[PDB]
């Protein structure tokens, strides 16, 4: 079976079709499973700033380059195109680290996540997680400072957002935007988050090992 | 707990007790296991005594020592089995709790299936934190296949006379077998298994890195 009953929106899909070129739609039509979407993001070059800005799905399809939220927004678009809600989840760190965004999806009542990253951490999640919490917690141990010895190995994840439904915005605002979508990032950051720790628990945390920081440092793209 | 500790003290040498006395937090225990050389197996199943003597351990050997150290400071000596398909080997950790939250001490040579901080609200939640990083990384044949299938209830070693495992000179294969036979909870059904996606090449490369050469 492949169908489009994932509680997205026929009306919403119609609005998307009005905005997209034939080429864009032909691509999105092929990306009919979460797995196919992740496979597609694997062929996109991970970004650098070798401007460096928060591109729309349109820009990403044109230039075949993406950082995490650019990847997740394209994924959410592709999920919506096949009848899922376009859902983002923010993973919120201390100010020592950058947040990471994934695109949530469900298959047979279980949560998965599509993720664009250059490192072997914060990757795709299979639809096997019984709750958003359970999925989010599967990231905690592998979210740490690996790029400097300053707080080397410190675990930096502090909270996860409720699923963030992009349906609330006019699709023009993000799908095909030419501006900076920093307002969208900001709206995500400002949405309901659930803390993972209290102060006591934070004091318990143990740094990741040297082998872990070395492993995390590996790069998919030069 | 106090009674159990007393029984352990009867069995242990002064040197062994001096070591266990130092390992007074789960974090200190993990730090200690980090100084023990990881194995690379003919196969063994050494007691905590043997492990302290030879300073060498595979995963269950590490977890049994951890459980001992936890018990010496009044925690239950709990193991959790992580059970894979036939394509992979199981992994064992020592569970612990601090302020109502589960953590895990783990002995491994690779940057996966590591220590877990006491932040997980249930055994299930902790176990699920291992799923994505349990995969075939050593061959191209089913490269990246995710192999974890079930986790055990906490396995309390209190059910056995401590003589039987703490200081045993025999093979503790019976203990491994008892663990493997205890209540397990499946993570997938057949439908979910069909959804699984292989880990990426970058992930298998990362998993292949070694702490001990
Ligand atoms: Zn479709
Ligand atoms: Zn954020």
């Amino acid at each position: 079976t492949h169908h489009h009953h994932h509680h997205g929106s026929m009306h919403y899909k119609a609005q998307l079709q009005k905005l997209l070129t034939t080429e864009e739609k032909k691509i999105l039509a092929r990306l009919s499973t979460p797995q196919k979407i992740q496979d597609f993001l694997d062929t996109i070059k991970n970004k650098d700033l070798a401007e460096h800005t928060m591109w729309s799905p349109r820009a990403v399809l044109k230039h075949k380059h993406a950082h995490c939220m650019e990847g997740a927004m394209l994924a959410a678009l592709a999920l919506a195109y096949h009848g899922h809600s376009p859902l983002l989840m923010d993973l919120q760190t201390t100010d020592e680290d950058e947040d990471h965004v994934v695109a949530l999806f469900k298959i047979d009542g279980h949560w998965g996540a599509i993720s664009k990253t250059n490192h072997p951490v914060l990757r795709y999640r299979d639809p096997i997680y019984k709750s958003v919490r359970e999925l989010a917690m599967s990231y905690f141990h592998e979210y740490f400072i690996w790029w400097t010895k300053k707080n080397g190995g410190k675990k930096t994840l502090r909270a996860y957002s409720n699923p963030f439904d992009l349906t609330r915005y006019k699709p023009e605002r993000w799908v095909i935007a030419t501006g900076d979508l920093d307002w969208l990032a900001e709206a995500l950051d400002d949405s309901k988050h659930f803390p993972i720790l209290n102060k006591k628990m934070q004091k318990q945390l143990r740094p990741a090992s040297r082998i872990e920081t070395k492993a995390a440092s590996l790069s998919e793209w030069p």
